[PDB]
């Protein structure tokens, strides 16, 4: 039994972790739950401890990208989730409402709040295999969105209480940001389902003009796209994220340290080379330390900037080599959102690809 699937997904954002979910104490998992998707892995050990490894076939995108047609995979594991004990003391109420808000994981650890540094680590491993055209995110610092922030079909961006979020739900549902008319569905013969509790299963109707606070790009990201490994920085100090406005840094064509901006974004790759010169077959380490941009909220302004510093070490060709290939650089990175941002690791393959993506990750530690 030298792999050993792991295969209990967590929605972090709408449920707690139950205890036999959690992963080493520390980790929940994310994304699609085939048995090849993540495995305990001890063929592959770091520092004397089995690694994860993350496995996405070509038929393993399971999941819908910004554009019409296109299609994402996911596999990762989040060191952000809640579970029963988190909600301990809490009326009994505030379970049911953190569902629907889909703020349930505010409630729990490994969040690093907004302006807070934070330093972290990990280890990645790249075999020889891994095809140079592959399109995956295998590490990334994620924000936390203001559950309650909505745009009215009028164009009015306001913040509303629980309670009255929880009245607009009854009339609108929303898929990612996007508020249709809420409705029931039916079979094929035109009959209402009943779900499991004997419950209409709601349905999307027209867009209604509504918005809410979803999504948006990471502020950190480790990956590889279009034949380089990158380092890329997001930050985004509208109050209200834009998903409309697609200010994205390429790692194939943005130079580095050269931010692509918008009125409220940036993209900048903080670093890249090109994936003939990663490592292969041999365990690659992280060291990431963050200062985040700091923003005014509903002022919406940047109040400090804020900084990235990355080192990378590894053995090959028998020489250890240490390159501090993000040198204390001056950056944009972060969200303006009332919560902080929390890391996940794995795979996310995004680009609209289908390219075959397994690699192993281990030794993760934030300070
Ligand atoms: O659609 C884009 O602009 C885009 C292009 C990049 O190739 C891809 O890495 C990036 O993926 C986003 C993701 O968009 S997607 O269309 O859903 O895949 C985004 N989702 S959204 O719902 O907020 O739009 C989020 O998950 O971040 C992904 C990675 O972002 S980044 O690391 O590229 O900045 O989007
Ligand atoms: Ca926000």
């Amino acid at each position: 039994e030298t792999l050993v699937p792991l295969t209990k997904r967590v929605n972090v954002q709408a449920d707690t972790a139950r205890l036999d979910q959690i992963i080493d104490g520390c980790w929940v998992a994310v994304g699609t739950n085939k048995k090849h998707a993540i495995q305990r892995d001890f063929t592959r050990l770091f520092a004397g401890k089995p690694s994860y490894r993350f496995e996405l076939r070509k038929e393993d995108n399971t999941l819908e990208g910004y554009g019409k047609g296109e299609t994402k995979g996911r596999a990762e594991f989040s060191y952000c989730y809640a579970t029963s004990a988190d909600f301990k003391g809490l009326p009994a109420d505030a379970y049911r409402k953190a569902q629907i808000t889909k703020t349930v994981y505010h409630h729990g650890k490994g969040i690093c709040p907004q302006g807070v540094s934070r330093d972290y680590e990990f280890s990645v491993y790249i075999p020889s295999a891994l095809d140079s055209n592959v399109s995956t995110i295998f590490a990334q610092w994620h924000g936390m969105p203001d559950r309650t922030l909505v745009q009215t079909p009028e164009g009015e961006v306001k913040k509303l209480t629980v309670d009255e979020f929880l009245e607009l739900d009854k009339t609108t549902i929303f898929k990612k940001n996007t508020g249709h008319e809420k409705v029931a569905k039916l079979d094929k013969q035109g009959n209402p389902l009943k779900d499991k509790k004997g419950n209409p299963v709601y349905k999307a109707g027209k867009k209604n003009g509504w918005l809410v606070e979803q999504g948006g790009y990471p502020p950190l990201a480790f990956g590889f796209s279009g034949g380089w490994f990158y380092i890329k920085a997001n930050s985004d100090r509208r109050w209200l994220t834009d998903k409309t406005d697609r200010c994205n840094a390429s790692p194939e064509k943005t130079p580095v340290m050269k931010p692509v901006t918008s009125k409220y974004k940036s993209s900048t790759i903080a670093y890249k080379m090109p994936f003939a010169d990663f490592p292969k077959d041999c365990w690659v380490t992280f060291r990431v330390h963050i200062d985040w941009t700091t923003y005014g909220k509903e002022a919406e302004n940047i109040v400090k900037p804020g900084k990235l510093d990355v080192q990378m070490e590894y053995t090959d060709k028998k020489k250890t080599v240490k390159e501090h290939i993000v040198n204390n650089e001056v950056i944009q990175i972060g969200r303006n959102d009332d919560d902080g941002y929390y890391f996940k690791f794995g795979i996310y393959r995004v680009g609209n690809s289908t390219v075959p993506v397994c690699y192993n990750l281990a030794g993760y530690k934030e300070e």
